[PDB]
């Protein structure tokens, strides 16, 4: 079953394990050919516990937004904990705005649990993007804001300016990508009270050769694939909770079991050692 972890200081707990959904309807642009097997995987998906669901106005040109709108309707809607983006083109006010009102449109509900800025565009002020993500937040329209793809630096000019507490960093950090630890990332987030959220966790399964053997006599140990070792590496740590993308129910149901695995103190020093 599921591990939950305490999201920012807000006193409530989301589950670790969130559920990637770039893909699903399409990647750049909007693929209806198979709406009903993905809104079916999607529902799957929710039973099994995943109630943590990642996407972004970008993904499938929108439509991946509107094919969660349709799978989240078999459930309770406060049950459910769904995260948006807003894409850097639309990081002015009124632009920002329209994303959002259009975003839930999509979704066909009247508020996402988290809204993150999806990348940074330094030609638009991070003041005017983070006081119109408040103007969604005193509306009732976002519960939750944080950011993703920001470095420690940017991180600390973001909560500098930000009405709201920022509540995440979304990063890229998986067993041979380091970006987090090299530049202080996760330090910074563990001390100050932000959750650092793990994509591409398992790299999109590229790894080395080096990193393999190192991975293939731990998962021996623990009768696991070094994919669920990679996984229980990140959930090992403070403040960290992972994305993986699990387009078939094989590799939901082993991520899910991924949770479950305790890694001794040694494991976790040679792990950390391969990056
Ligand atoms: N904020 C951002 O800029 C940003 C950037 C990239 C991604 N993301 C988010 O993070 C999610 C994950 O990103 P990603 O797709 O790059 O990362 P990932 O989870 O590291 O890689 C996904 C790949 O791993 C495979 N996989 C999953 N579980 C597996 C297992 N147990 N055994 C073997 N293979 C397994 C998947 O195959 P199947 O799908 O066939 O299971 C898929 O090909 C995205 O969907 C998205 O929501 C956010
Ligand atoms: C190909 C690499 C890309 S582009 C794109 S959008 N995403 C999802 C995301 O950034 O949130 C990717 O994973």
């Amino acid at each position: 079953s599921m591990l939950y972890k305490e999201l920012g200081r807000t006193g409530e707990e989301i589950p670790a394990l969130g559920l990637g959904t770039w893909g699903i309807g399409g990647f750049e642009t909007p693929d209806y050919s198979r709406d009903e097997e993905m809104v079916e995987l999607l529902k799957t998906a929710i039973k099994m516990g995943y109630t943590h669901i990642d996407t972004a106005e970008y993904y499938g040109g929108g439509h991946t937004e509107e094919l969660i709108g349709k799978a989240i309707k078999d459930f309770r809607r406060e049950d459910l904990f769904i995260v948006s983006k807003v894409w850097p083109t639309h990081l002015r006010r009124d632009d920002l705005l329209r994303s959002l009102e259009n975003t839930l449109k999509r979704l066909d509900t009247d508020y996402v649990d988290l809204y993150l800025i999806h990348w940074p565009n330094p030609e638009i002020p991070l003041e005017e993007t983070l006081s119109a993500m408040a103007e969604g937040v005193r509306q009732g329209l976002i519960r939750y804001i944080g950011v993703s793809n920001f470095d420690r630096r940017l991180l600390e000019e973001a909560i500098s300016k930000s009405q709201e507490p920022i509540v995440c960093d979304q990063v890229k950090y998986n067993i041979e990508d380091r970006d987090p630890e090299r530049d202080g990332l996760l330090e910074f987030c563990q001390k100050n009270g932000v959750t650092l959220v793990a994509y591409s966790p398992l790299r999109r399964t590229l790894l080395s050769e080096k990193t393999k053997r190192t991975l293939e006599e731990i998962a021996k140990n623990h009768g696991a694939t070094i994919y669920q070792i990679m996984l229980a590496w990140l959930l090992a740590k403070p403040n960290v909770v992972a994305i993986p993308k699990a387009g078939r129910v094989e590799h939901l149901r082993e991520n899910l079991k991924a949770t479950e695995i305790k890694l001794s103190e040694e494991e976790m020093k040679l792990l950390d050692s391969l990056g």
